[PDB]
């Protein structure tokens, strides 16, 4: 039966009106409209309050209507129906995103109330082939507490680009044709009804997946101890540890991967911190990032509803044995949020981006003694939990 969302929210739909849409098919725009109308119906609070706005983008940007124009569902659907696609000769996804933050959520247009979720739903049939670069504008949008969902129709977009734009890679949805948009209705709602929150008092399963290569202590023999203190300091940021709170695990990887201890092994901070201290590095100069992630997936997370998180750290590039992008995908698909940290000059930032849940969850630092400069931003993510709030009827 039907999907509903009771969450109070200011919701902006970024609506592609490029020439490409009209050309492919005469009835494409209408299916787009019908899709948005169903989104409007799926939100209980709309017209009691929860609001809705639409911004057209392609060549330049045009606001169809702001949050504070239509105070009831049916009036919003009319506004959507009365929309006139300008059929633009280019596609400016960054320009569209820029408009949405500066204007769409402004007090003038009906936003600025921190009591409501800010949601943006992007629909495009292609790649941002003009105007500002998307990622940057997206970065700032999201920084302001805005959830960005991105929908791609057809083949002329690049899923890569939608993954940079969206909150997380799994906030990107794709469909072959406009005829099939409706098949994304449920998923879009589920995603929009997520209430993301930073709370270190909440329950979580956190796996450290750390490099154990010999290369770490090469330039300085206290580096591995610095890594270990980084972990210890993270454990101490959580209110309560153990089965009734936040559990912890540690997996190291050098040439292969080794589970040092699992989630259910200890319950107190001091027991977990001491367990971390027990951990030693290897004599091998290899970084099997892939094995590390594999181990976490097979040995750690099945052996404990709570938020699963992996914190990955490496000072080198992957050796080869196992595919980090494949193991990470499977973890991501199981609901594991992944944070990637790189230290030094021997890792590949491109690998970290591919494994992390979002480029925004990737951190770098020149040395291990500079690690505490990212403690906060990493803890912020580790303490983050997103709860689904969509149901039926």
């Amino acid at each position: 039966d039907a999907e509903e969302c009771d969450v109070q929210a200011d919701i902006i739909v970024l609506f592609d009106d490029s020439s490409s849409i009209q050309y492919d098919n005469k009835e494409n725009y209408q299916m787009m409209k019908d899709f948005v109308k169903e989104l409007v119906d799926s939100f209980t609070t709309v017209g009691v309050g929860s609001q809705f706005g639409v911004v057209q983008f392609s060549q330049g940007v045009k606001t169809a209507f702001p949050l504070n124009k239509f105070k009831t569902k049916e009036d919003i659907k009319k506004g959507i129906q009365d929309m006139v696609p300008r059929n633009g000769g280019q596609t400016e996804i960054g320009t569209g995103l820029k408009h949405v933050r500066e204007n769409s959520f402004s007090g003038a247009e009906g936003g600025g109330n921190p009591d409501k979720q800010k949601i943006v739903i992007l629909m495009t049939d292609g790649k941002s082939n003009a105007g500002a670069p998307p990622q940057h504008e997206a970065h700032k949008l999201k920084a302001e507490g805005v959830t960005v969902i991105a929908i791609g129709i057809g083949q002329g977009f690049v899923k890569t680009e939608l993954e940079q734009i969206a909150t997380m890679k799994n906030y990107v949805l794709t469909t072959n044709s406009f005829s099939e948009l409706s098949t994304l209705l449920k998923l879009v709602i589920d995603l929009a009804c997520e209430v993301c929150v930073v709370d270190c008092a909440g329950h979580a399963d956190i796996a450290f997946v750390f490099d154990a290569s010999s290369s770490i202590n090469a330039n300085n023999p206290n580096n591995y101890q610095l890594m270990k203190n980084f972990m210890k300091d993270i454990v101490d940021r959580f209110n309560k540890t153990g089965p009734d709170g936040t559990q912890f695990a540690v997996v190291t990887f050098a040439d292969r991967a080794t589970k040092q201890f699992g989630l259910k092994d200890y319950s107190s901070k001091a027991d977990i911190k001491g367990a971390i201290d027990k951990v030693t590095p290897s004599i091998i100069g290899q970084t099997a990032i892939g094995d590390g992630l594999e181990n976490a997936r097979l040995e750690v997370f099945p052996n404990r509803e709570v938020q699963k998180v992996v914190i990955l750290l490496t000072d080198g590039q992957n050796n080869g044995h196992k595919s980090p992008e494949h193991e990470s995908s499977l973890l991501r698909k199981e609901g594991v949020v992944i944070v990637a940290i790189g230290v030094g000059t021997g890792f590949l930032k491109s690998e970290l981006i591919n494994i992390a849940s979002s480029e925004e969850y990737v951190f770098t630092t020149s040395s291990f003694d500079k690690l505490s400069k990212i403690m906060e931003d990493v803890v912020k993510l580790a303490c983050m939990s997103c709860k689904p709030r969509a149901h039926k009827k």
